[PDB]
RNA sequence: UUUAGAAGGAUUGCCGUCAGGAAAUUAGGUGCGCUUAGCAGUGUACCGCCGGAGGCGG
């Protein structure tokens, strides 16, 4: 999977990555994603 | 004080045609049922008498 590639880049990705967007440094975002947090409640949660 | 509190599933319909189950057989030898006993609520409810339902004699 793409997930396992962005954990340890193998170029197999980096080769194919950098030739269509020139922006893989920004995308590699999908690594330190923020965690979901409970901040309020509504009438639809039990 | 409940994974709290809410809810229309609904209308219609052609399953059909045909057919060889079949041949063979040894269920057999034994055997202690057996002590005791009272059928009935009285064995029936009969003749009359008053008296417009309820009563009284033998």
């Amino acid at each position: 999977t793409v997930m396992e590639h962005l954990q340890e880049d193998s170029a197999e990705l980096r080769h194919e990555m950098e030739e269509l967007t020139d922006k893989y440094d920004e995308i590699r975002g999908i690594l330190n994603m923020p965690s979901m947090q409970p901040y309020r409640t509504n009438q639809f949660i039990k």
